[PDB]
C-alpha cells in the first residue's frame, strides 16, 4: 500500500550566531512518501531566534568613491544623474541636482518585456518564485538596443544581457515510421523560435533581494537555511536561451492497428478521421502562447479538425504577448556570488554543498522499486510508479 | 549503466593578480557523460577576491593628442563638435558652443540596421550569432553613403564598415528524385519491392552584403573594458567567460537575407526471400523559415507543410519583410582576438592568451570526449551531456536496441 | 580520419617598422582541413606593438603650391572656391569665402547614383565587388551633363568616370533539347527504356557601361591613408588585410545590368535486368531538377517575376517591363574589367613602386596561400570546394559523401 510520511526530529541545534541572532536546527526527513502517500511537509530544517553569541563583525563597509545607493547597491557616480534607476529606488534620480541627462539622449527606446525575464533562475527540479537574480533594469548609463523587425520598435538591452537578437525562425516537422513483419509512430514537432539572449558573466548587477539573502547566508554550512535559499532562487539560472513556443504532438499504435484505425492518405489529407474515435486521444503539448489559443487549439485537433493553419498562425502572434523558454545553457547560481562580498567563497562552497546535497536527498532511490516493475517516479513529496506497459495499479500490482 | 559526468581536481590558486584583486583555479571538464550521464552543469573557472601583493600598474593610460572622452575612448579633435556621436557617449559633444558642422553636410542620409548589427560576434559551437563587437554609430567624421536601393533612401555607412552594397539577388532550387525497383530470383528466390522518393526544395533571398574594416577599427567601450578586466597570466576561466560573453569569432564580411528550405522523403518496402539449400515505412516532411516578419514568415510554413503550391503574394510579402528582419544567411568569420587593440597593454599577451582559451574551449567542449554512438549514431554533445541520435530502426538513448 | 587542418609555424618577428610602432609575424596555412577536420581560423598574420628602435622617416610630403586640405590631399587652386566639395570635408571650400564659382554656372544637375559607385573593387576570390576606391564625388571643376537615357534627367559625370553610356541592350536566348529511345533486347540481358530533355532559358539586361579614366585618376582620402599606413617591408598578413578590405583588383570598366535565369532538366529511364553465371531485375528511376535565378531589379518586381518565371505560368509582358524598368534603380554588375588593385597605388607617392611590387607579391601570396590546391584529393573526382576555413568536395551521382567515399 501507500507509505506515509516519515520524518526525524532536529539532530542539530546552533550556537546564537554573532549576526544572525538564531540558534539553527538540523533535522532529517526519512521517507517523503509512496504510492501517492502521505508527503511529507515539515522543514528539514528548524531555527530558533537567540542573542548572539558575539558581536556581529559585517562592520558594511560604504560605498565611498560610489554614488551611497539607499539599498547599499552602490553604483557609479555618474549614474546619480543617470535618470536611470540605477540605484534599486531612484534615491539616484533623487540625489541628482535636476539634471536630467537620460542615456539615449535623443533616441528613442523602449523596454524590452523579455529582457526584464532575462537570466532566469531554475531550480532542476521545479520553478522559483522569484524569476530572476539578475536586476534586468540596470544600463550602467548606457542605451544599446534591439530592434523587434516584427514592429520596428527599439527596446534597450539591459546591463546585464551582453547579447539579444530577436529573429523569426520557423520550423515545422512532421515523421512516420512504421514496420510490420509491428509498430506505429506519428510524430509532429512546431516550434517558433523568437530571439536569442545571452547573460554578461561578470560585473552582473543582482536584485537587492538576492544580495540580502546573501548576507542572509552565514559562513556556516547552515544546510537547511541554505535549502531555503536554493528554492527562493533555484539550483541555476540560465545564461542564454532562446525565446518563443512551442507545439508538440505524437500519435502511435500497433501495425495492426494503424491499419484498422488509420486511411494513412486521409490523415495526409487532415494534415494537406471524422469516422474515428480513435484518433481523438493523441498527445498534444502546447507552451508559450494566450492560452486561449491553445485552448481553441486543442478543441479543433482534438475533436479532428483538419490543421487549421488560421489559428496556429494566431496562436503564433500570441506568442509575441506571451513568449516562453525554449531551450537554455544553465550555470550554477553560485556563480552569481560577488566577488567582494565577506566570505564570498566560502558561502560559495557551501552552496556547492547544498547543491550536492539537494541532488542526493531528492533522488527517487529514496524511496522503494515498484511491487512488480516497471518506473518509479518521484512526485514532490512523495514516489509512485508508472507501468503502461499493461500494468495497473498505484504499485503496478497488476497485469 | 551510462557514466555520469565527471571533473578534474580544481588548480591551485594563481598569485593575487594586482589590479583586479583576485586570485583563480582552473577545473577541466574530464567528461560530459554519453548515454544521458548526469549533467556536468557546473562552471570550470574559480576565483577569489584577494589583497594584491603590490601596487596596481595602473590600466589606464594619458591620451594627449586625443580628446579622452568620459568613456574611455579617446578620439582625434577632429571629430569633437562634429555633431555625431563620436565616443559612444558626447562629452564629444555636449561641450560644443558652436560651428556644429556635421559632416554629412546638409544631406539626407538614414542608419541602416545591416550597419548598425553588422559584423555580429560569432560562438563557433553551434555558430550562434551575437551582437557585434564594433561600434557602428561612429563615423570617424565621414558621410561615405549607399542607397538602399530598392527604395531610393541613402544611409550612411559607419567607419567599421567598408563595403554595403544592397544587391538584389532572388534563387530557388526545386529537385525531385523518386526509384521504384522489384527484384524477384545456397539457391535463392525473390520477391521484393522498393519505393523512395526525394523532394528537395529551397529558395534563397539577398538582402544586402557588408564588409568590416580590420585595421582602425572602433569598439564597443564596454568590450574594450572587458579587455582590460582580462587577466594576463591565462586564467582559462576567465577567457573561457569572455569568449562566452562574445563568441569566440566575428563575422568579417557576410550577406544578409532571408532563407527558406523544404524537405519530403519517402521510403516504402516490402522485401521477402525464400531459397533452398543442401513491410517498414518511413516519412519524414520539415520546413525551415529564416527571417521575415512572423505573420508571412508562419503563414508560409503553414502553405509549405501542406502540399499546396503557395500564392505568389505570400511569397512576395515574406521576401519584401525579409527588409524588416532579415538574417545572416552567410558570414566568413574572422578570430575575436584580431579585434584586440594593438598599443594597449599586454595586447599581444592577451592575444597569445586568447588563442590558447579558444583551442581549449574547442577542445573542452569537443564532442570527441564522448563516448561513442552504440550503432554509429550521431553523437551529439548538448548541455553537459552526451548522446547519439541514429535514423535506422536502432533507437533508443545509444541507439542500443532496435 | 578526418584530417585536421595544420598551419606554419610563425615566422620570426618583423623588426619595428619606426613610423608604425608595430611589429609582425607571417604563418602560412599548411593544410586547411579536409574531411571536415579542425577548421583553420586562425588569422595568417599577427601584430606586436614596438616602442620604435629608430625616428619615422615622415610620410607626410610637401606639396608645395598646391592647397594641402584638412586630409591628405592635395589639390590645384582652381578646384578651391568651386561651391563643389573637391576634397573632404569641404576643406577646399572652406578655403573660401567669397566670389565662388560653379562650374555648373546657372543650372542644377543631378548627382547619378550609377556613377557614384563606378569603379568598383573586386576581390578575385569569388569576384565579390567590393565599394569604388574612386572619389566619384570629384568632379575637378568641370560640369559634362549627360542624360539618365532611361529618363531624360541630366546628371554631371563625375571626372574619374571618363565614359558612362547607356549603351542600352536585351536579350532572351532559349534552347529546348529532347531525346527518348526504347529499347528491347555466364551471360547478361537487358532492355531499357530511355527518356533525355534539357531546357535552358537566360536572358540579361544591360543598361550601360562605365569606363574609368585611365589617367589623373582621384581616390578617397580612406583608400590612399590606407596605403600609407602599410609597412614598406612585405608583411603577408598586413597586405592581405589590406586586399581584403579594398579586393585585389578594380573595375576599369564594367556593363550595369539586370540578369535571369532558369535551366530545367529532366531525366528518365526504365530498366529490366537478368543475369546468369556459370537473377531477374526490375527499376524505375526519376530525376527532375528545376533552378531559378534572378540578379538585380527591385526586389517586389524581381520576386514576382521570378516566381512567375519559375512556375509554367505565361509572363504577361508588362510584369517583364516594369522588372527591366526598375533596373534602372538597382543594377548589377554583370561584367567588369579587373585592372590589380596596385596600378591605383598613386605615384609620386614615398615608396609607391615598392608598395605596388609588395602588393603584386601580396595578390601572389594570397592566390596561393587560398588555393584549394593543397586540398586532397576528392574521392571520386568530385569538384573540390573551399569552404570558409575548411575543405571537402561534392559529387552528384549515387558515389556520395563528405568526400565521396562511399556509393
Ligand atoms: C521478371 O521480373 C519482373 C518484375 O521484376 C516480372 O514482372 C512481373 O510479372 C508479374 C506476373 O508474373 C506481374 O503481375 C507484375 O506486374 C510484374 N511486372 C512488372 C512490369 O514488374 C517478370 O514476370 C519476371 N520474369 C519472369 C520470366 O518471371
Ligand atoms: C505579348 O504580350 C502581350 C501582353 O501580355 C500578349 O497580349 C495577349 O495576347 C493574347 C493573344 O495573343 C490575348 O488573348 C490577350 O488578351 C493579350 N493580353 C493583353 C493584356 O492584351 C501577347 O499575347 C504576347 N505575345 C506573345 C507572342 O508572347
Amino acid at each position: 500500500s501507500h507509505i506515509d510520511c516519515r520524518m526525524s526530529p532536529w539532530s542539530e541545534w546552533s550556537q546564537c550566531d554573532p549576526c544572525l541572532r538564531q540558534m539553527f536546527r538540523s533535522r532529517s526527513i526519512e521517507v517523503f512518501g509512496q504510492f501517492n502517500g502521505k508527503r511529507c511537509t515539515d522543514a528539514v530544517g528548524d531555527r530558533r531566534q537567540c542573542v548572539p553569541t558575539e558581536p556581529c563583525e559585517d562592520a558594511e563597509d560604504d560605498c565611498g568613491n560610489d554614488f551611497q545607493c539607499s539599498t547599499g547597491r552602490c553604483i557609479k557616480m555618474r549614474l546619480r544623474c543617470n535618470g536611470d534607476n540605477d540605484c534599486g529606488d531612484f534615491s539616484d534620480e533623487d540625489d541628482c541636482e535636476s539634471e536630467p541627462r537620460p542615456p539615449c539622449r535623443d533616441r528613442v527606446v523602449e523596454e524590452s518585456e523579455l529582457a526584464r525575464t532575462a537570466g532566469y533562475g531554475i531550480n532542476i527540479l521545479g520553478m522559483d518564485p522569484l524569476s530572476t537574480p539578475f536586476d534586468n533594469e540596470f544600463y550602467n548609463g548606457l542605451c544599446n538596443r534591439d530592434r523587434d523587425g516584427n514592429t520596428l520598435t527599439y527596446y534597450r538591452r539591459p546591463w546585464n544581457v551582453a547579447s539579444l537578437i530577436y529573429e523569426t525562425k520557423g520550423e515545422k516537422n512532421f515523421r512516420t515510421e512504421h514496420y510490420e513483419e509491428e509498430k506505429m509512430f506519428l510524430h509532429v514537432k512546431g516550434e517558433i523560435h523568437l530571439g536569442r539572449f545571452v547573460m554578461r558573466n561578470r560585473d552582473v548587477v543582482l536584485t537587492t533581494t538576492f544580495v540580502d539573502d546573501i548576507k542572509a547566508l552565514p559562513t556556516t554550512y547552515e544546510k537547511g537555511e541554505y535549502f531555503a535559499f536554493l528554492e527562493t532562487y533555484g539550483t541555476h539560472y540560465s545564461s542564454s536561451g532562446s525565446l518563443g513556443g512551442l507545439y508538440e504532438l505524437i500519435y502511435v499504435l500497433d501495425k495492426a492497428s494503424m491499419k484498422r484505425k488509420g486511411e494513412l492518405k486521409d490523415i495526409k489529407r487532415c494534415l494537406g478521421i471524422t469516422s474515428e474515435n480513435l484518433i481523438d486521444d493523441v498527445v498534444s503539448l502546447i507552451r508559450g502562447g494566450t492560452r486561449k489559443y491553445a485552448f481553441e487549439l486543442k478543441e479543433k485537433l482534438l475533436r479532428g479538425t483538419v490543421i487549421d493553419v488560421t489559428d496556429f498562425v494566431n496562436w503564433a502572434s500570441s506568442i509575441n504577448d506571451a513568449p516562453v523558454l525554449i531551450s537554455q545553457k544553465l550555470s550554477p547560481i553560485y556563480n552569481l556570488v560577488p566577488v567582494k562580498m565577506k566570505n564570498a567563497h566560502l558561502k560559495k562552497q557551501n552552496l556547492e554543498r547544498a547543491i550536492e546535497d539537494y541532488i542526493n536527498e531528492f533522488s527517487v532511490r529514496k524511496c522503494h522499486t515498484c511491487q512488480n516493475g516497471g518506473t518509479v517516479i518521484l512526485m514532490d513529496g512523495k514516489c509512485l510508479c508508472a507501468c503502461p506497459f499493461k500494468f495497473e495499479g498505484i504499485a503496478c500490482e497488476i497485469s
